[PDB]
């Protein structure tokens, strides 16, 4: 059995691709992962996804997406793809000890937001801990919050957040910043931002919601506690391109490269969508749009064969 | 009063831009038009917009979008922009006898699908008359339908539709096709497609739904009726770039050009989203994604000023 298309991933990109591919009668085979449903499965309210005047929880939205794909005939498998062979007319994916083949493959594996890896970070996610100022910054009006990170990301998150927060404490483990000079001086100029260099978070405290962070000086080991009600983690993003490295061309940070304003990768018959590709917008709606484009690309490419 | 941003247009691009801009506290001023709500306001069921497992009508979806934008503080005006001055630090839009100014402008004016302009075409829209095989082709399984047009669009629509339709009659007013050779021969090879050259539709018949088309030979004037239950119009798209022609760079078909994979146009402070830009995918979800990108571009550009 060689399927028309296999989709790898189950966030907004993968499900929107599945919906279009299934409605186009391509009978898409979709490997969702055991941690299925993408990044929104790990948040609370999604308010900026257009179509929901009163908002919707992340898992609610993602299950609508999933049931929609099922209704049009997508074959969904809650399993991880462990290896792929993407070159040539017949592509193979390996899932444990099982193999599946297709003429076209849509890569929708997303990007992981780097975690601090400290106690309290996972439990207080959506309860004071966030990875996205555009997404959740709204909810921290007149509060004291922290932003963790030393790059342009952290700089942009911290400066953006000062239009809501009472104060923003920007925490970085070194005394040097990898942020561009312009981004670093914008934050320095902002009166609502205080810099804590040579500082790491060791724990996030909070009884149902974030109430404070425990800090450590990375040079002296001095520790203290900071009273805050928000923690924005901006220590970077890792595109999940490990499966396809050495097969599809990646950029220097691991993102899958695509041709022009399409989803075509460097390999014939292989298309890529979502935050696996986009290091600029990183929203559910942009990921959803690009998964629709990937499926239209694939259908058009399949018709050419 | 100089606003931070003005949005021109009220389809999925404009409303998604409004939602993001309003949630970012930019207080966007949005000119929706008197024919507000974009192309979906003129369809029935929207089934491929991810997030709705049982589908949603076009006007239902668009009003969710509109109320969502209002809830975050967008200032919506149901009025046409009649002229713009987009160059320089302060941009102006003219609405009848009123003027409004902003530091940033997001162009979201969409594209008009060319109409046949015949009796019955508007009344039977969403009732047998369609402009989008990807959108509505699903609903014509085992029926006899027509596709009107002579380009790659019509070719692609006609060939795609044969996976649903019993038969597809492809109607064109000349005996020559502007479609590329590959697209024209794909349709010629398809056994479910019959070509009617030198033929125009003069009227679409239908008591609540399409039941037939009246035809005329454009050379001899011979007329006849064809029994069909679907009419797909694929005579082209016209981007609504008339406002900005001579100010923003357009491509040879009138679409607004943007830089790379962003929404930046050729003019500082001017961004463009949706089907005004995209001549490739033309879906609500892709338009919605690109209006989110336009607002993120604008916010980042405003912060740089
Ligand atoms: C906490 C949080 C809150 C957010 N809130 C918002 C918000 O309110 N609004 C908004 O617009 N955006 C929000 N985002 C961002 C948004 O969720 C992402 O931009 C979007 O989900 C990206 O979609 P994607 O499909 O490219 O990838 P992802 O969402 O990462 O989905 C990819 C999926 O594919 C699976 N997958 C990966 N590799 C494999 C494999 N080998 N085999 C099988 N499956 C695999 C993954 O496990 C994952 O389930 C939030 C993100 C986070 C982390
Ligand atoms: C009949 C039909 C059915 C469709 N069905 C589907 C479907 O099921 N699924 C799908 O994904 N897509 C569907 N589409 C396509 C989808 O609607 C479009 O791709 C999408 O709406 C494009 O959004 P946009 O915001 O770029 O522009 P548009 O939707 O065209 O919206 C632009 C809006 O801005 C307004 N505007 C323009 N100029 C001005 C001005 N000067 N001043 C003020 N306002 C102005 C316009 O009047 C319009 O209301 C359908 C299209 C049609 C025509
Ligand atoms: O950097 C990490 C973990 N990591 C994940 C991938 C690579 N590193 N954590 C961290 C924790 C507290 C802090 O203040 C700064 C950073
Ligand atoms: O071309 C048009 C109208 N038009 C709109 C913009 C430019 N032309 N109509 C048409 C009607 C029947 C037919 O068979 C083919 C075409
Ligand atoms: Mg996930
Ligand atoms: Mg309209």
């Amino acid at each position: 059995t060689v399927h028309d298309v296999i989709i790898i991933g189950s966030g907004p990109a993968g499900y929107t691709a599945a919906i279009y591919a299934a409605r186009a009668q391509l009978k898409p085979l979709v490997f969702e992962g055991t941690q299925f449903g993408g990044a929104l499965m790990t948040t609370t309210e999604v308010e900026n996804y257009p179509g929901f005047r009163e908002g919707i929880t992340g898992p609610e939205l993602m299950d609508q997406m999933r049931e929609q794909a099922l209704r049009f005939g997508a074959d969904l498998r809650m399993e991880d793809v462990d290896a792929v062979q993407l070159e040539g007319p017949v592509k193979t994916v390996v899932v444990g000890d099982e193999t599946h083949q297709a003429r076209a493959v849509i890569l929708a594996m997303g990007a992981a937001a780097r975690h601090l890896g400290v106690p309290g970070e996972e439990a207080l996610t959506g309860m004071g801990v966030s990875t996205c100022a555009t997404c959740d910054g709204f909810f921290f009006r007149d509060q004291d919050i922290v932003v963790v990170g030393g790059g342009d990301s952290a700089m942009e998150e911290a400066t953006f957040l000062t239009r809501f927060a009472r104060s923003v404490t920007l925490i970085h483990r070194r005394d040097e910043f990898r942020a561009s000079k312009i981004m670093l001086e914008r934050a320095r100029a902002n009166e609502k931002i205080t810099f804590l260099t040579n500082t790491e978070i060791t724990q996030i405290e909070g009884d149902p919601k974030v109430t404070g962070v425990r800090l450590r000086d990375t040079v002296t080991g001095e520790e203290s506690k900071l009273d805050v009600t928000g923690v924005f983690v901006a220590i970077g993003h890792d595109p999940r391109s490990e499966l396809v490295r050495g097969q599809v061309e990646l950029d220097d940070e691991g993102y899958v490269k695509v041709q022009g304003r399409t989803t075509y990768t460097s390999l014939d018959g292989v298309f890529a969508a979502g935050d696996l590709v986009d290091h600029t917008y990183r929203q559910a709606i942009t990921a959803a749009g690009s998964g629709c484009a990937a499926s239209i690309d694939a259908e058009r490419w399949l018709a050419e064969q």
